């Protein structure tokens, strides 16, 4: 069940970061400073099938504000709610299922023991 949810915020992720890309990174002539606030509220403001906002937090990061187009999401479990499973992407799309929300949160790209995240 709980790996039933985790696909469905992959699925969402998904979404987000296309319309992301299509409709925010696209924007020929936005300021860096526009798009990075604007993927920002749009993000974070962003309502997904209820069944996974209700469990869900999901959020952008920037490693450098003046590349605001390189970001990932992380998707991760609301606090409290006994839920690990968690996912994080790339805006270039390269996505990842991780086994506990601070692997999302450091983007890891494999697993060690049960810990980390795997390529989807």
């Amino acid at each position: 069940f709980e790996k039933g949810y985790q696909s469905q915020l992959y699925t969402e992720m998904v979404g987000i970061n296309n319309i992301s890309k299509q409709f925010i990174l696209k924007n020929p002539l936005d300021d860096n400073q526009t798009i990075k606030s604007k993927l920002e509220r749009f993000v974070s403001g962003y309502k997904m099938n209820p069944k996974i906002a209700e469990k869900y937090n999901v959020s952008v990061h920037f490693v450098n504000k003046e590349k605001p187009r390189a970001y990932s999401l992380v998707g991760v479990p609301k606090t409290g709610t006994g839920y690990t499973l968690s996912v994080w992407m790339n805006s270039v799309g390269d996505g990842y299922k991780c086994r506990d929300a601070a692997s999302a949160r450091a983007h890891l790209e494999t697993l060690s023991s049960d810990v980390g995240c795997e390529a989807f």
